[PDB]
């Protein structure tokens, strides 16, 4: 049916699997280069042979059009998609006196109560982020992240240029530019970074009164990740047509390396025996128009009917 | 046969043709998003149902690994691929007294002796570029071009970082990074530019002892252009395996907008009635190893057997 693109690309990775020792080696099957397109006029690509929580996706984009850098705005939206990159600077200097959490992702997975003592200082931290307007300001500004690279390309002669606002005055002044590309890749401070831009850039497009958006994703976690991304940018495509007043068209997801972590192989097999349902229709608050200035109540998903949620070994 | 990817992508543009009034409107058929892959181990992708001059292609890459900005090095290689962007600053201040060449591409095409009076002051200029070591230094440094964005990403705290040298110490220290991406897109001075990066970026890859390279091309001129690009980066892929000491693998060309200028429609039809020949094998000077420090005599193309050269209405 409609989500069929996504679902094929676990088939080819099985049947083309290059087995890479990468990670801490740990195990992966990859491929290199893949495009896979989606008709956004058909229905909205939320995955129906798995249950993908639409809340945490928009809670994260609305982090992104708000130009926002701060763990505090996602937390107070129950969003726990980003914690550990700013809990990486809790295990970092002073105030941090006497738990460890030294490169903790690892020993929590290979834990019993370690994951839990990490789960309790981490929690201490999260609720600081919530309540004191200065510690929060400190550990919480992640600085180079999308909200910033979207809404403030930082220049030499230290200005901030917002790629997103300019490219959509360009879709409003000039429909046909082959130059509506926003790029999250800054080579200067790419090697001073922790996680370089996964979504490297996105080109947009106006064909027949209607708009598309194309994505070069430099690395992708096929199971434990991609279902989410399909929606994050297929919802984006939907909200900037809402500001330019055009129609919706195609989300092209194009890939560089796409892999399937080998710890997950049983689990991707199963939902590939699932049979698709129809896919929901996303509809945005009509009367309001700046996507940049949207809250939560401004996107409702309707008739979404997932299969049960398949559990992580994380990624 | 091998070049068959390229040759299909004029078929789909005919049969999918979105007719865009863009240019000075002038006329185009586009599409939006396209990938098309190439097996570099099969043979080298020089087009055999048209004659594509291999000289001006490598004369231009060797402009590019030399980190070079200067019209003078290409001229003294008979390369006339870049002239008018620096002849755009001949029609610009002083010394320029008394021809016109005001936005001359146009009136030369709609000329008789205009193209020729432009062809004679332009020529005056080209041979200045050749002989006086200061005027040359002036009109000839184009500044933001590949040699510069490849070999000197210019930072805030005004350093120059060479993306190419670092990414190939990364292919030599670390085969499996999903972060070997060089990006020619600088959003700061993209809107202060004349022609923004057409080749936006390229990701590389090491699977099985062997290397691939992927290209996001943001706009492409299907007939009067693309045959050339297929070779420029499929030769690149070949020379950085020569420095990392690996094998050759795949050149993925992926596209954002690909068009076919409508003035050319008769002409693409014809070579689509041509039947492919085999494709040459490119072999590089073995004993020498820095591609950055290659001259001309360091790549020989052998057994290349084109069909005749189809003539331009330019692009
Ligand atoms: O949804 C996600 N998709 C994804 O591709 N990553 C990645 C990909 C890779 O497995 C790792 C980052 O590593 P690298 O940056 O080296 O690709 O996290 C993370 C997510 F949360
Ligand atoms: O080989 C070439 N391929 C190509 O795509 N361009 C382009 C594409 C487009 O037709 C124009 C640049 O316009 P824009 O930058 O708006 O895409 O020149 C130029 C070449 F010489």
């Amino acid at each position: 049916m409609l989500e069929q693109p996504y679902l094929d690309l676990a088939k080819k990775v099985l049947d083309e699997g290059h087995f890479k020792p990468d990670r801490t080696h740990t195990g992966t099957y990859s491929i290199f280069g893949h495009q896979m397109r989606f008709d956004l006029s058909k229905g909205f690509p939320l995955l129906t042979t798995k249950k993908v929580p639409f809340g945490l996706i928009k809670s994260e984009l609305l982090w992104f059009l708000h130009g926002d850098t701060n763990i505090r705005f996602l937390l107070q939206h129950r969003n726990h998609i980003w914690d550990e990159w700013a809990f990486e600077k809790w295990v970092k200097s002073d105030e941090y006196h006497g738990p460890d959490m030294t490169d903790f992702g690892h020993r929590s997975q290979k834990d019993p109560e370690f994951a839990a003592v990490y789960h309790e200082e981490m929690a201490k931290f999260d609720d600081r982020v919530l309540h004191d307007d200065a510690f929060a300001a400190k550990y919480g500004d992640l600085g180079l992240v999308y909200g910033s690279q979207w809404r403030a390309w930082h220049t030499s002669k230290g200005d901030t240029i917002d790629q997103l606002g300019d490219v959509i005055e360009q879709i409003k002044t000039h429909p046909y530019s082959r130059r509506l590309i926003v790029s999250a890749w800054n080579p200067e401070d790419v090697p001073t970074m922790a996680l370089p831009p996964c979504h490297t850039l996105y080109q947009f497009y106006v064909n027949d009164g209607k708009l598309s958006l194309q994505l070069y994703q430099r690395s992708a976690d096929i199971f434990l990740g991609v279902p989410f991304n399909i929606a994050s940018y297929a919802l984006l495509t939907h909200l900037v047509a809402h500001e330019c007043g055009l129609e919706v068209g195609e989300f092209i997801h194009t890939f560089g390396d796409a892999h399937l972590y080998v710890n997950h192989l049983d689990q991707i097999k199963e939902q590939l025996s699932r049979t698709p349902r129809p896919a929901p229709t996303l509809q945005l608050n009509p009367d309001k128009h700046d996507i940049f200035d949207f809250d939560m109540k401004d996107i409702k998903l309707l008739n979404y009917d997932p299969y049960p949620a398949i559990k992580a070994p994380v990624a």
